[PDB]
């Protein structure tokens, strides 16, 4: 029931203020009745998720762009959003006063914020790191008994995902991604850098590592916390390119579907974590389709993999199609997932720039893209940065939906925010994506789903600089007469019956 509270820093639009004692949020949600919509609506103006209501008429007095509801063509559903509980994530939450900590968790978590359901949390220290560090790094300790979880996670990242799940007004899933292995199990013996694990797939060293999966889950279920999915390891490419910067632990495709058929897949189904989820690749899609081909086609390996993550840059270009849609022609029974997407890596870009909605817009168009090709969720990286883009122990580079500036106990709530709940607040899990007809050639980016209850969610985002006079229609409730302004986003949301 609190308005945003607006600040401009020079970019094409402003952000929301919150402090210890504000921030903009929504009342619990009430839904109207059949033959009414709801329009939530942002706009680069600086409108933010403003609700409004109109009628679904029987009648259609619009002639421009129409956008049918086809209920009966189903596809994918959706699994949920969330992003990435990193160790700067951590930090720069825990650096405002509890009050502002609460506001902050809640604006993601909460009924009253956007609803996240998926938090992913790096196995260990990656980039967004404050030091170089894994689970067990005591030299040649094979049977990992001097395992541990260090500071990170006891102090940060672990009382934080309690919290959330706490505030959290559906149930939240959690997924795992390592960067690195301890130096000692891989062949170059350092954190970063162009190296893979020691050995080949059996040995002693592959199964070490796949021991590691199991002692992390462990150590986390200790504390009260389960985990719906882990990855095969983050950016596995990564790892192959000599002079990497970041901690990575190199996979050739073929690499990874000997690990996960002789190692990780075994090691996990043979523990009381069984249950856990599998996910391969966790790198860009341009790796796509090969990766799945090389991995999926060897039933030792398919056995174990539940689903194929993905990663984008969103400064980059990247044919969805040829990618994730034909990903999904050869494999459709394996799940797409996006596990990390980020913004502002141009070298001539700030890493953060306070406002930007065009980084908003690269946001809902790349959830859209996603959506429309059989992609199950969305996942953000970093939850929160300092105004540098920080802490980073290598360099910054991306951007974050919201930003902390412990100095004056307050945080900002970027487009991108509001560009991400647009969708993570209306299509909870299980919600499935459906048919949407356009009448004609048109700029707009659009996608609906229908919620587990049956009712409608329709979300339109107007990348361009002109209006675009629209009509929605539904054939079991009629017509819904609207206007997508220049760069705005709406979600609109009804009942069937
Ligand atoms: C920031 O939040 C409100 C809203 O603008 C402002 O009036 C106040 O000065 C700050 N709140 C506190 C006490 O931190």
């Amino acid at each position: 029931a609190r308005p945003c509270i607006p600040k401009s820093f020079g970019y094409s639009s402003v952000v929301c203020v919150c402090n210890a004692t504000y921030c903009d949020s929504f009342d619990p949600p009430t839904f109207p009745a059949l033959g009414t919509f709801s329009r939530y609506e942002s706009t680069r103006s600086g409108r933010r998720m403003e609700l409004s209501m109109g009628p679904i008429q029987a009648n259609h007095t619009g002639t421009g762009l129409l956008l049918t509801l086809q209920p009966e063509q189903k596809f994918q559903k959706v699994k949920g959003f969330g992003g990435a509980m990193t160790d700067a994530a951590a930090l720069n939450i825990l650096a405002l006063s509890p009050p502002a900590q609460n506001l902050l968790l809640k604006s993601y978590f909460s009924e009253e914020g956007i609803g996240y359901n998926i938090i992913r949390v790096p196995m260990a220290s990656c980039d967004f790191s404050i030091r170089t560090y894994t689970y067990a790094d005591t030299p040649d300790d094979f049977q990992l008994h001097n395992f541990s979880l260090p500071e990170e996670d006891t102090k940060l990242k672990i009382p934080l995902i309690h919290r959330a799940l706490q505030l959290a007004q559906r149930p939240v899933s959690l997924l795992a991604s390592p960067w690195t292995s301890p130096t000692w199990l891989k062949t170059n013996g350092a954190v970063n850098g162009k190296g893979s694990l020691k050995g080949q797939p059996g040995d002693i060293y592959h199964q070490t590592w796949a021991r590691y999966f199991v002692k992390f889950l462990d150590a986390y279920a200790e504390h009260k916390l389960q985990f719906w999915a882990v990855t095969a390891e983050n950016e596995p490419s990564a790892g192959l390119l000599s002079g990497y910067p970041f901690q990575c632990l190199g996979f050739t495709p073929e690499h990874q579907r000997d690990f996960i058929a002789r190692d990780l897949g075994p090691t996990l189904a043979n523990s009381t974590h069984h249950n856990v989820r599998l996910l391969m690749l966790d790198d860009q899609r341009l790796l796509l389709p090969h990766w799945a081909k090389v991995v999926l086609t060897d039933p030792e390996a398919a056995k174990y993999v539940h689903g194929i993550a993905v990663h984008w840059y969103l400064d980059f270009l990247a044919p969805a199609k040829a990618t994730l849609g034909e990903t999904h022609r050869l494999f459709p029974n394996t799940m797409l997932f996006a596990s990390e997407a980020c913004v502002g890596s141009k070298f001539w870009e700030q890493s953060v720039r306070l406002g930007s909605w065009d980084r908003g817009m690269q946001y809902s168009h790349s959830i859209i893209t996603n959506l429309l090709y059989h992609v199950v969720g969305w996942t953000d990286w970093n939850l929160a940065l300092n105004p540098e883009g920080g802490p980073n122990w290598v360099r910054n580079f991306v951007d974050s939906p919201i930003i902390v500036d412990i100095t004056k106990d307050t945080f900002y709530k970027q487009p991108m925010f509001y560009h991400l709940g647009h969708f993570s607040k209306f299509i909870p899990e299980g919600s499935q994506r459906v048919g949407l007809v356009a009448s004609q050639k048109n700029d707009l980016d659009a996608v609906a789903l229908m919620h587990p209850d049956g009712s409608a969610v329709v979300v339109v985002l107007n990348r361009s600089s002109k209006d675009v006079p629209l009509t929605i229609k539904d054939p079991a409730v009629g017509f819904l007469e609207t206007i997508s302004p220049g760069y705005s986003i709406h979600t609109y949301l009804w009942h069937r019956q």
